[PDB]
């Protein structure tokens, strides 16, 4: 048991589709309408009636015309008091909390909404200036989505922890795709792409510096006066600053968003690699200066990973991130599916030749490689001679040949179709909202003070406030 | 010829939907209605009801209503007597028969059918004690789901002979599906996790025991009273041991079933390779105490078996468990075909160049190999040199290679994308019907005398009985 | 030029459909209709009829309908003659052109027909002996189906030239569908099967005596009186055997049906298989009386075509049939789309790798095996060691690899995926066609002069003529 | 700011659909419609009714009505002047610009249209001539196709950048396909089939003349008198002389059409693989008169180029060039994003396990090909014994087989899947398209002064001009 209803009937009727008790409450002098109180679990029944939806059809125009209605009747029953920014016991406002939970019809309306009465259009959110036959040109004020300084609408949607239904659908309505859009053609593009060409010349300096290592051992290596050596140095300082810088930029991203740690391995994919590079390359240098030899073991981990890594850049290159974004999926998704299939498969035949075969192929790891082998098409079949029960073992081998090679890959490669037609659409909406976290980076870190990343204007643009001021609200022209 | 028209014209109205000959026959002073008397061949009129059912809307409607009116005249002519609790010649109830056949339409009615008239509303399945607008709280008087003690719904369905064409959809009805999810969540999930982790340790121990088998010939071995003869004996003991137990629970299953002999292969998979398990390991130890050396031939193949029988376990994990389950499917029913198409080719082309080349290579075995070598990607393509009609081999060899290696294996592989893209969707039942049975299993086994898994209990929660008795009947509450 | 207005107006108003011409035609005093009468080019107005067909919905209902009205008052004006009767300029029935055309709307109707009046029910061919709920048990007095001593239906389908836009479709209606299972269910199954172990015997004694050959040269090879000389013999002369009774089988099969020498390659595949196999048995008899060394070198292009053709037995067996079909399928009409595109990359890079290094591997044929290699996975990258120009060398075999190995390949598998998506239900009809065909051989030869294959019986079923006579038509019935 | 309203609101009627205000404009005595004048721009009012076009069905019905209206009212305001032929700034007509632009609807209509009034029947386009009843004959006098003296419509189709989203959808229209059609049966397939066969002729003559080179170095090679080296100068000469007619065309193509340079590698991939094929040629032309034994190196490239560019001629068996064009399309648009991500993973682990393994597969070249290896299934797993961190080593080598063999290469066939399954349909009008391009370059050179290639000819099948005189306009004829 439990619900909104005590103290607040309100919120069940706007539930309910009973709009006849919200105008009854208004102003009867039994008890008026108190929409403006907040309940006791801190929010609002503006919040409530984000609550009930779910996006279908008639759920959409339900909880679509029961806002829009109670909205006007607090304006008109209290001009004084704003509704929309009263915040939650957690701090989210109607647009904060549909935007959190997903609900993309209600985001829909909050971003568009229109009013065509006077006294009361400071409500609306669409302005038109031009208006065409092919083409008009309309305007938004929308605040609270750049920088909201509490938790702007972008803030909310980004860093969400892919529980939220519609987490990368939302982003494609126009007040804010083409927000990111511009913001990405205007400045962001070409901070990503020289980060890119940074990260780039980090790597070959990194490749250079780590294949000239000096082949004696026990390190650390004096230095001589020659070139070669103030050259491997300097690449070697430059490698272990690109190390700790991701380390702590690893960190920040962690201490700031502070995932669920079951988010934290199917999202925050790029930082946990990126960090896993840096956390090699510190127990790298700790190595190498501990007088062991072993270093070198940690560096190419890194040196691996530091290529492979490139991949996240693809971001960036539409056409180039949409294949980027299968390795993440199938990694994450079908690897361990195949996996535990694969080495019951392999373990259970090597196994069985090994304990077959006894008097070179007597241990269980050159069996268990020697079977692997058959995946890579250089399997022998004859890697044994002068051995009992031969027959037997040549059974054993073809059950597991015909068993792993011959079906077990084909069956992978199968699945690995059917779920690439399942994510066709995906993945893109999976790019932008990897697009979208990128810009929302680039915008917070900004590098140099700079933040000159505004909307088209913070001119007069409605002039129909309650009051007799001006507004003032940062407007974007789109030409629709 | 012939019908069942003979002394039952409501089997006919009811293939006709003719309601009117009900009522005329309900209480004519002629005749009235003996719905309460058994047919010839032991069954009722509501098992015809049932039989006449083909799952289509239009039929669902018409047996229903046909069904729920007859019920109720039942109640009101005989109201001293039930009719669901009378059995047939083999013993079901129109629910145990609606489920046998496969009728879903008339079960997703008999356990979700509602009452609003006094003095006969013991006949309602579902019940409503909270009414909120987003949810509701039912509660169902399911019984003869769980024990019946003489055919259990679910019995009946789970051991189905797999020619039921709703063999797996019947269990996603809701007063099924949510007393399997409840039933896994409460107490038998730990059971097969339990279960589980037994079977691991026990293939870990006969890995272990046989790797170290003693390499000299002619068992038994005498033991020493050094360590590793006590540690070698005990995990012999405790792997045989296994392996009687499988035997024993195999012949278990077998007995109590007993399948059809040919539903044996389609149905019963898990258990017919467990059973093999067990045969070789018994196999294994007679020969062992036979004084033969080859045991170990019969050893390995249980090894082999037992860790792939690992699978079986895969069922309890649905992401893993639908995997597994498409393994099952192409080794059962598309090998078959595969292997005649290819084996023909590989002996007609074998053959061929083995009686070609003759003066090493010319046994018909060791050119079966080596053409079988052309599929792991290991040909050669010049296998013999200095041998006459060199033109004629290598355009046979290439034939063959052409044949083989370059279509039919892609035949293959395009014909598993068909299939696994035909049973993405299939394969989900299948693993809840999978988890079903093993449900069942473990309810009837129960390990050590306990019992206590009852629904939400007894309670008089209807109490609207014709007489003034009190309904006892293991409620269950649905959160709707 | 050329049009139906000259000399027959009743055809164009069948192809305007307006009856209203008919009837007035009919029997006017001024001139009655002629139905009965042939056209000049030997057809009548029924095979109009069907020549306006064209098996869509509208064109369905008006030409059946039209059709009808035209036999009803075609009987009514002359009761004294039939008109379905009347054959063409060729010999074909309305019943035999809609076949032949592939018209599967008229030819469901004409096998269909139906009518509820006396002195004219003569003319259809549905009738109903018992009528219960559920299922009815009709009959057909259909003729000129098993044996028309014309023209055959079945035979004017099996055999039709590939032309026919229905080939296969027409023959799953049922008064055919059911036909076609009966004769298989009776006594075709046995015959066949019993045709398929003989030829299995056939195979293995060919194999065994060919395997056997005497390994000195020069034959014929001078005979012992031991057994195993007697054994070879025997087993050669039963090969022979062979090999000229299906060479008197595929040349009957060509006299008798005659195709057209475009369809001889995409229909009667089978028979051109079986026919090349006897070609090369009987070129190898030739050789091998010739006393030439060589007359193996044919030998085994028999055996090898023998064992593969053992495929034509997999009609038969729908579930393997099927793919049998789809490897035919491709062999036909794929492989020389990919082996153009296939051999044009490998001989361009074989003959600029040859040109390249010249001073083993330094003729035309060596580099092309060289570079085949690449494709069954064994190419090694280095099969040239100290020659001129390297970096030019493996640019090329790089570039070959990566188009062919990698992307050649692999479009390949991804286009047979499609296409066999593209016939995942064209081959079921394949396979009925196919046993349809041999039905009909099976039928047409019967082995010892035993034709009591006729359908349920001649009895005066219906006996209403416009005649007082009686009905003969060797009726069928079928438990609808 | 900015819009069309100035000085003519006819356009903005026509984007409107509002017809009040044209009529109304048409002929007021205060100021008449001035259609016939051109805007500030050069276009008319006509051209801006095809530019507000979009192809969907409600503006295809709007776009045509009304430019049939205003074609009605130009006709009977102004009959001294036709407007359909009055050209833009740059001189597309109607119909061109509709064609340019890629405006199906109305490109459709505007070469179809119709008039069933006197006076004004001279400016259709279909004409009918006999009239059956399921076929008809009709007819088009459409000029401005063949040779419009300025831009054919075939031209502008043909010759479209790539961007027009109707690109190759405009030639389904029947006055094009059927035209395109007969062109093709009537003389240019004999044209094509030559130049096939003649370019057959060279390729073998150079492949030929390359590999008889005269294996001493420093060339030029004195000739003998004997046959051999007249041959082999022979075809040198028919070689060089191929590449320089192949240098001409290929610049002559470039001049004439001038593509965008971004396009030039989106279209025109045929010609600029023969040119670069004639530049290889070329270079190695000039190396051999150069005294310098490289020039074979460049030769080779030419001849692996030449025998590749053979896939041209594929075009022209559509069987077969909808497999050609498929290639064209994977080696563009998928070969790029899959080798930077094949490359980035080869790259890193080749630098890794370098780096690791340092005292013979030393150098980052010799490892890049090893692990390049396990891709065409040679690799070995241990092409080094000895060396340090071993365990290390292994889980490299293993990590990269498990990455790109068996993930990324079967992620890579699969995507080749879907994207040829989502360009079934498109490779068909691509096709068609390269079938237009090539019948439109026939006609262009016609090799011999001939040009009797007109349509039906000049019939007089209107004759209904405003004046007295007669059409003369080469009709082509259609039997629908
Ligand atoms: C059906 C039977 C009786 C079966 C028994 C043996 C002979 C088997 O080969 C087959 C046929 C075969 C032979 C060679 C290659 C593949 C399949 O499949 C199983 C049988 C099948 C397998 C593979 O089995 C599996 O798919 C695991 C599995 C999947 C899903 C399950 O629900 C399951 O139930 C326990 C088991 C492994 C073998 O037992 C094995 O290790 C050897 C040596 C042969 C395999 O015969
Ligand atoms: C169509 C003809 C005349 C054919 C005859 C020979 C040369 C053939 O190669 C082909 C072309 C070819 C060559 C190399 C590889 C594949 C195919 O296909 C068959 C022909 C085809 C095959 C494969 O045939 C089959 O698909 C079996 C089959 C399937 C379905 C059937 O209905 C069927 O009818 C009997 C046979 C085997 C060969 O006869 C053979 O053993 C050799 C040495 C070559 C094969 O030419």
């Amino acid at each position: 048991p439990g619900f909104y209803f005590g103290e607040l009937p309100l919120s069940l009727a706007a539930c309910t589709n009973q709009l006849a008790i919200v105008k009854f409450l208004l102003q009867n002098s039994w008890q008026p309408a108190d929409i403006s109180a907040r309940d006791s679990v801190g929010n609002t029944v503006l919040h409530a009636l984000v609550e009930v939806a779910d996006n279908t059809v008639d759920n959409t125009k339900f909880v679509t015309s029961m806002y829009n209605e109670i909205l006007i009747l607090g304006a008109k029953l209290h001009p004084t008091l704003k509704l929309e920014e009263i915040t939650n016991r957690k701090g989210l406002t109607p647009l904060a909390l549909a935007a959190s939970s997903g609900k993309i019809g209600v985001l829909a309306y909050i971003l568009q909404r229109e009013i065509h009465e006077p006294e009361c259009r400071h409500l609306s959110r669409k302005f038109t200036e031009w208006a065409y036959g092919p083409v008009h040109s309309s305007l938004y004020d929308l605040s609270c989505i750049d920088t909201c300084e509490k938790n702007s609408v972008l803030e909310v949607i980004a860093y969400s922890s892919s529980e939220t239904p519609n987490r990368h659908d939302m982003l494609l309505v126009e007040p804010l795709n083409r927000l990111l859009q511009d913001k990405w053609d205007r400045f962001v593009k070409r901070i990503f792409y020289f980060n890119f060409f940074v990260y780039c010349l980090y790597m070959i300096i990194f490749t250079a510096a780590a294949y000239y290592r000096p082949v004696e051992g026990l390190p650390p290596y004096k230095l001589k006066n020659t070139v070669g050596d103030y050259f491997r140095v300097t690449g070697e300082i430059l490698s272990v600053s690109g190390g700790v810088y991701f380390f702590f930029r690893g960190i920040q991203y962690f201490l700031q968003r502070r995932p669920s740690l079951k988010s934290l391995f199917v999202d925050s994919y790029s930082e946990i690699l990126f960090f896993v590079q840096s956390l090699f390359m510190l127990v790298s240098v700790v190595l190498y200066f501990s007088q062991r030899k072993e270093y070198v073991a940690s560096m190419v981990f890194s040196l691996a990973m530091g290529w492979t890594n490139m991949l996240y850049y693809t971001r960036g290159f539409q056409q180039m991130g949409i294949y980027a974004v299968m390795i993440e999926k199938m990694i994450l998704r079908d690897l361990c599916r195949f996996m535990f299939v694969y080495l019951v498969f392999l373990f259970g035949f090597s196994t069985a030749v090994v304990t077959l075969i006894e008097d070179s192929y007597n241990s269980l790891y050159s069996t268990c490689l020697e079977l692997f082998k058959f995946t890579i098409g250089m399997g022998d079949l004859e890697f044994t001679e002068n051995y009992d029960f031969k027959a037997v073992f040549i059974i054993l081998l073809l059950a597991y040949v015909i068993l792993t090679y011959i079906l077990l890959l084909n069956m992978l490669i199968a699945l690995m179709g059917e779920t690439v037609n399942k994510i066709a659409q995906e993945s893109k909406n999976i790019w932008k909202l990897q697009r979208a976290i990128t810009i929302l980076d680039t915008e917070k870190s900004f590098l140099k003070c700079m933040r000159k990343a505004f909307r088209s204007g913070k001119l007069l643009q409605v002039g129909f406030t309650p009051d007799g001021k001006d507004d003032y609200r940062w407007c974007f022209r789109v030409d629709e």
